[PDB]
DNA sequence: GGAGGCCAAGATCTCAAT
DNA sequence: GACCCTTCGGGAGGTGCATCCCGGTCTCGCTTGGCCTCC
RNA sequence: UUAUCGGCGAGACCGGGAUGCACCUCCCGAAGGGUCU
């Protein structure tokens, strides 16, 4: 049981995004910032994690085995509790005096939970942020505008019948009739809503309903739109993302890690090289990332720590360097002793 | 028999995160501040205290030794004293107030209980709060949501058998339905709420009784779920901390330390080095430091303190320099005349 | 705090004895330190005059800046009044934690006996807590209508 | 569970997808190589044909 | 054998709360 | 090496879901006799 | 200022789990021209 550290980078092979609630604003989509408004963004942890915690999912999955349907032993709760750390079944207590002793056998048989833990035992495995080195990497992409199909290919119309070229003629009448008058109500209710920076405080509440009734009747002017409810022509706002290249520091530990856990941990690794992907905006390749750690270790009482191996990822292949590491690799896969139902 | 003070920095590598009980409220999670709503965060320095006191536990149970199954000599109760400092079985050798020297014997013997102190023997280390030195370096860090596994990666589900796959749709369709009451639930809810602030005293104790009741009505409608009593998706509140990179000023002293009790808080803040972690939301690798304290004395009746030496934490090693702290530290290692128990 | 560091100044002037014992008495650290006199032995000026103990405040610097009881002290010290509004805070906190239920490592060093004993100490705890809570939910209910009571 | 049924069904759907249905296809962004190798074009100025 | 020193015993009960 | 002439517009979404728990301390501001060892 | 003298103090890690994601072509038209070894 000895702790291991996982110093590296992440080099994004193509814009790296993310969407965190509390991030993002009603002005736009935005990267969550290390401190305040104007502060450098950083890719969250909390997406990192879910990611490996995932990766390591399929790995167990992958080594339990299918069936010849191809199906899973697990229950669906033990998928839940294995990637997602979710008890549905209701059995998960947090100070159980009976199970003072009993997490040792639990992560002695269950290396996943034991590295990502749930709610009542600790999870080793500590995945940090992503921040970058530089300044000015990242940025607004993936900006936008749906076009109406027919309109930019004429070649298109020959392809519909006479009563669907009607369906399109009313399409657009109702879009631009529809687009009108909701625009007209939206240019009214900005004009009162910027009177909030300053009113009266009793106002205030109607203010809020005053825009709520408008919200209500913009709904309903939509609602009566009969051929489509959205209009297609529309543009799409850009997100904010790290650019291309970018070279985003991150840190990863396990806390006293057994080398069955330590060997599923980079099996995850190691899965994930597959599709390399964190974040969201699957279309547009967004996600894709680069990445080498470095693990070192560190023995209490010592003074100076002490380096097992690299661990690169690229999309040529994975490196794995070290005699240690592939130790773990090892154990991990020839012990036949986990129980992970 | 001198008077130490640490006077140092305590530099962020991964956000810096604490849950205070009377910090945190119903709004969210906050850092405990430094007087006030408003004023500027702190991180605690009882949390300090407590890492470096179970460190510092940690040397003496390494240095009295293990036996062949790795079991300390010491029972429960020698551990909660040396860690907790609370005693179980009421064997503690309480000094009645009036007696000369109370725990000279005990300080002489137990160098642990000397810096750290139980009830009745007072400590000789004080371990004060870390203060940020700049503005905004705090933000709110975590977020992220919950997520069913199956509806993000499709092709999770085949794994799932048949009956798993009805048992995920009835799951996902009782979730919408009891998160449906509940939110009417919360609606009613939070209407009384904000009748809770009438003058009247009384309606307040009858809103008090009422928004009660409906807590009640919401955990009723949870107990009814037969699938999984707790709704798997669910936004994931922030929480506050320190950014990465903050720089947080601290200080640390000792009243008197002998050569013993000085080496002994040495070799826990190098032991501390190893798991250089304070607070919690360790999932997301918070709490990793890098630490520097300038070390200097002060003989009473003099009007400079001199210098005694550096101790620098980083993640490439611990730096100890000045000829007395290597002589407090061998001082400490080479006492055989320690008696913990 | 200013009387003691004041006290420490004349233990560390007068020294030691020749066998390293001070030569204070508990009389005159009782007197030096508290500024009572518990064997009587104390001068009583009359209460007449206010220049009094001349020759004591000549002789002993501490007494006469810090008084005793009989002889008034030329040291005042007053308090430390705050300059902003919102200089105080609510400190400390935290909360005592099992330090094996935090740290599982620690549950490796403890044989079968001390793990059964940390196991009885947590269910007696859990039982304790729960009855002590209803004893104290049922004193608040008397509390309530202890007003309205006649 | 409807989405393997839907995409063997509708191959182009599975493809590229819809709201509420995730797309298999990713198309990034394309970077140039080296430098200077964008700049301004067209421009040009209507003219009285007479 | 005072003489120093410790320890247990003696009545009933105290409302103010951002 | 003299100078014209600097454009129009369309169109901006929709959803979920908001957790569970511990566990709240000990003194003391007096005097005197009974009794244990001590010089 | 109805006198005088008196530090209130000691011990305690609040921590544990969670991918925020899904779909969208921004397009359309335009000679920069002319005088002088």
């Amino acid at each position: 049981m000895r702790t291991l550290n996982f110093n590296g980078k992440i080099s994004t092979l193509e814009p790296l995004t993310v969407t965190v609630k509390n991030a993002v604003s009603t002005s736009g989509h935005r990267l969550p910032r290390n401190g305040g408004f104007n502060a450098a963004p950083y890719f969250p942890g909390t997406s990192i994690r879910g990611t490996l915690r995932h990766a390591a999912h399929k790995v167990i999955v992958d080594r339990v085995g299918l069936n010849a349907d191809g199906k899973s032993p697990f229950d669906l709760a033990e998928h839940f509790m294995l990637a997602q750390g979710v008890d549905i079944n209701g059995e998960a207590e947090t100070f159980a005096p009976g199970e003072i002793n009993a997490g040792a056998e639990l992560r002695s048989k269950n290396p996943l939970i034991s590295l990502f833990g749930r709610w009542g035992l600790s999870g080793k495995v500590g995945i940090g942020n992503a921040i970058p080195d530089g300044d000015n990497q990242w940025g607004m992409f993936g900006g936008g505008a749906r076009s109406i199909m027919f309109q930019r290919d004429e070649s298109l119309m020959e392809f519909l019948e006479t009563d669907q070229v009607d369906r399109l003629e009313r399409l657009l009448e109702e879009q631009a009739e529809a687009s009108v008058d909701i625009s007209q109500i939206k240019t009214e209710q900005d004009a009162l809503k910027k009177a909030m920076k300053s009113a009266d405080k009793d106002t205030k509440a109607e203010l809020q309903i005053k825009v709520r009734e408008l919200d209500e009747k913009i709904q309903a002017r939509k609602d009566q739109k009969q051929e489509s409810r959205e209009s297609i022509r529309r543009p799409i706002d850009p997100y904010e993302a790290f650019i291309t290249g970018a070279e985003l520091s991150h840190r990863m530990s396990i806390k006293n890690a057994t080398d069955e856990e330590a060997g599923l941990f980079i099996s995850a690794l190691i899965r994930f090289a597959a599709e390399p992907r964190f974040g969201g905006h699957a279309n547009h390749n967004c996600g894709l990332v680069e990445a080498h750690w470095t693990v070192t270790t560190w023995k209490p009482g010592e003074l100076v720590p002490v380096t097992l191996g690299e661990i690169v990822i690229t999309p040529n292949g994975v490196e794995i360097t070290g005699d240690e590491l592939f130790a773990m690799v090892k154990a991990f896969n020839e012990n036949q002793s986990f129980d992970f139902t």
